[PDB]
């Protein structure tokens, strides 16, 4: 048997850690113990960014990550990180699993990566330390760490934050030290990571869609049977099942799980107030990655 590595920057009991052991389970089961895959948590192998960074360099074969250091590789991916671009989760996976997702996944081929199938970190929120959030004023001068994701970056000057991109290893403790007010993530995110303890405000913002990515050296998918390359695109997609499911319930759990662990949470965003106050930045981006290619992306089914 060939043992493998793959790592992710949140917990086993997170909706990437489900994906993660379930995809290793799969592996394991179709390629008849050929292979196995060893599973690490919570940033143990490193960051999102350094994980990627040596599942191409070749010293680890996997990667379970959101797509927030990805554009640093793969540019092509930045359209997918704009803000209010989705309606809901469901436009989200119709539109990553269907044809303009699975052409986004042969981008990878050409940075030495084979990308397995599209998984889901789910849209994200909002947090701090300071105070409230109501709308895009109340941002205005919010220190708050960031992705390592330009897209992201612009963005959030764009509504008056004062940006820190940190990996994710290092987020608790500036927030815990107050180094930065607050961060954004998802539901899942939050509450694996247990934000509650370092931050009292929540707003459902839900101001971008984070997707997840299967990543594998592509040298080593390379030198798979053509089954086993089956078996291992196969176990990914049921990761990404699993990982999915684990975000609805999260979503569905999350709100009155966080005011039971003491936040003050704003549930009813008048999100148009956002992409207002967004609208310059916005105009950039949609010059930057094609109007075309955004309303294909919005008109999807
Ligand atoms: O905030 C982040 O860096 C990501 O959402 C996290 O690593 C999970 O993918």
């Amino acid at each position: 048997q060939t043992t493998m590595k793959i790592s992710i920057s949140t917990s086993q009991n997170s909706h990437q850690g489900v994906a993660i052991d379930t995809f290793a389970k799969e592996v394991e089961k179709r390629t008849g113990g050929r292979y196995k895959v060893q599973t690490f948590y919570s940033g143990a192998l490193g960051g999102e960014r350094e994980s990627i960074e040596a599942v191409q360099l070749g010293t680890q074969e996997l990667a379970f990550s959101s797509t927030g250091p990805v554009p640093n590789f793969v540019p092509e991916t930045k359209i997918l990180d704009v803000p209010f671009l989705f309606r809901d989760k469901a436009h989200a996976r119709a539109v990553l699993d269907g044809p303009i997702g699975q052409d986004l996944l042969g981008k990878f081929d050409a940075k030495g990566f084979k990308a397995l199938a599209w998984g889901e970190n789910g849209f994200r929120h909002m947090t701090n330390s300071k105070r409230d959030v109501k709308g895009p004023e109340d941002l205005k001068g919010l220190k708050m760490r960031t992705m390592e994701n330009p897209v992201h970056i612009a963005a959030y000057k764009g509504f008056g934050i004062i940006t820190t991109p940190m990996a994710f290893p290092e987020v608790f403790t500036a927030l815990q030290q107050g180094t930065v007010d607050g961060q954004e993530n998802p539901l899942s995110v939050i509450i694996a990571s247990k934000f509650d303890q370092v931050q009292k405000h929540l707003s459902l913002t839900g101001h971008v869609y984070s997707p997840c990515i299967w990543v594998m050296n592509k040298a080593v998918f390379d030198k798979l049977s053509a089954a086993d390359k089956q078996a291992f695109l196969d176990a990914a997609k049921e990761g990404t099942k699993a990982n999915r499911a684990r975000v609805d319930e999260d979503d569905a759990k999350g709100v009155a799980d966080l005011r039971a662990k003491g936040m003050t949470v704003i549930d009813n965003i008048d999100k148009s107030k956002f992409v207002t106050a967004l609208a310059p930045v916005n105009a950039e981006f949609e010059k930057q990655f094609g109007k075309a290619n955004i309303e294909k992306i919005r008109n999807y089914k």
